[PDB]
């Protein structure tokens, strides 16, 4: 089996991307945002704190007919962006594309933390990263892509993210269209339960290629690309005007600039992101000074390649018994 489904932007700066879901019987469609950096497929529903819901569509598990309980199962997640979540858990059928599950755990959210109250256009995450990760107690769950490995044609999923365009997930199949060039895979390590890899080493604009290994997640989840800050601060040094500001928490610059492309290293390969990419807008409205869309890691722990490179490459998450990254240019 396969299945493809079109991912959009939520807003005009691509903070996240939504994919539409088909949850229960009839099919309940929820707008989820598809997370390589989690292992939770959660949603708003009918038991949400009632003050916690504005505007979002809700899961009703009473109004599916293939929804049961999952007894005793319950699940709380905390994200690296500082909000969280929390409920209890349903098992039903979920289908993404065309693709279906059958008894894939819906985590149904009881409590939610303000941002995404906060959020009318996100309805719930998909998780994507290895299912050890997956917060549900006292068994823990697998993840949509987990469940469906077996079935799928190619133990693979792929994501194809625009810049402020809709974009595509892939599961099971390799659209050899949809790249230029060849995909570099790169190994993986799961120890973290996470996507991580280890890029080669980087340039800025047109300058030299610095080889150097940068170990970061593909992380769908996050929009930003986070970096040691010897990387970022070279990146904002061919800036004029561009400062790390701790009132507003990272880099910002002139809105009057235009910002260099940064290339990242995949083995041999590189994936170019054009500076347009970086520019996440004004830091409030009518402001004259621009958040930047590279910024540090120092503190994270980790270094994250999220939106602002995934979505200059076409990606391949390879879920074979040792899985590995690919990129390619598009």
């Amino acid at each position: 089996s396969t299945g493809s489904a079109t991912t959009t932007p939520i807003d005009s700066l691509d903070d996240a991307y939504i994919t539409p879901v088909q949850i229960g019987t009839p099919a309940q469609t929820l707008n989820l945002d598809f997370d390589t950096g989690s292992s939770d497929l959660w949603v708003f529903s009918s038991e949400t704190t009632a003050s916690e819901v504005d505007g979002q569509t809700i899961y009703t598990p009473s109004k599916s007919t293939t929804a049961k309980l999952l007894s005793g199962a319950t699940w709380s997640i905390s994200y690296g962006d500082g909000s969280s979540s929390s409920g209890d858990v349903y098992t039903d059928t979920v289908s993404v594309g065309g693709l279906t599950v059958t008894g894939q755990a819906v985590e149904s959210a009881k409590k939610v933390s303000s941002s995404f109250t906060e959020d009318s256009t996100i309805d719930g995450l998909l998780g994507l990263a290895f299912s050890t990760l997956n917060t549900v107690s006292p068994t823990q769950q697998k993840t949509f892509f987990d469940n469906a490995k077996a079935s799928l044609d190619s133990p693979v999923f792929t994501a194809d993210l625009g810049y402020h365009a809709p974009g595509t997930y892939n599961f099971g199949f390799i659209d050899t269209t949809a790249y230029t060039g060849s995909i570099t895979y790169t190994a993986v390590s799961t120890k973290q339960g996470f996507w991580e890899w280890t890029s080669t080493g980087y340039a800025v604009g047109s300058g030299t290629f610095k080889s150097t290994s940068i170990d970061g997640i593909a992380d769908t989840g996050t929009t930003l690309l986070y970096l040691p800050a010897t990387v970022v601060s070279a990146y904002w040094a061919q800036v004029s005007g561009a400062k790390s500001s701790s009132s507003v928490g990272g880099y910002v610059f002139p809105c009057s600039a235009t910002l260099p492309s940064f290339t990242f290293g995949v083995g041999s390969a590189r994936i170019v992101i054009p500076g347009d990419y970086i520019d996440f807008g004004p830091i409030s409205t009518g402001s004259s000074s621009c958040f930047g869309g590279i910024q540090s890691s120092a503190g994270i722990g980790i270094n994250i390649f999220g939106d602002v490179a995934l979505k200059a490459a076409f990606v391949v998450f390879n879920g074979a018994t040792t899985p590995t990254l690919g990129f390619a240019s598009k």
